[PDB]
């Protein structure tokens, strides 16, 4: 499923991302835009084996198991095709795990690079919340 911005806006409100972790939802929404293109079925894999997966690209070797990824530590204890579904919930789950793990948002390489230091607030800009 291919969200529209201000739908996926609204689901990660729903689902409690708002400020989690202190981290407005403009960055989740920017995060989100970069990583997949808010493309639910979004898959990139990697040099070393592991694949991202999902609207928020998270990878196999330490989230989640793909019966495929060398030394995978499953820590969301979830498939990876989980996170190719278009309810966001498994996907959001992680996410909260992901950004509590020590570095917050720069687990996410696109956020860093596209989002960090940005006016995240205009990825929600118009929309009803």
């Amino acid at each position: 499923k291919v969200f529209g911005r201000c739908e996926l806006a609204a689901a990660m409100k729903r689902h409690g991302l708002d400020n989690y972790r202190g981290y407005s939802l403009g960055n989740w929404v920017c995060a989100a835009k970069f990583e997949s293109n808010f493309n639910t079925q979004a898959t990139n894999r990697n040099t070393d084996a592991s694949t991202d997966y999902g609207i928020l690209q998270i990878n196999s070797r330490w989230w989640c198991n793909d019966g495929r990824t060398p030394g995978s530590r499953n820590l969301c204890n979830i498939p990876c095709s989980a996170l190719l579904s278009s309810d966001i919930t498994a996907s959001v789950n992680c996410a909260k795990k992901i950004v509590s793990d020590g570095n917050g948002m720069n687990a996410w390489v696109a956020w860093r690079n596209r989002c960090k230091g940005t006016d995240v607030q205009a990825w929600i800009r118009g929309c009803r919340l």
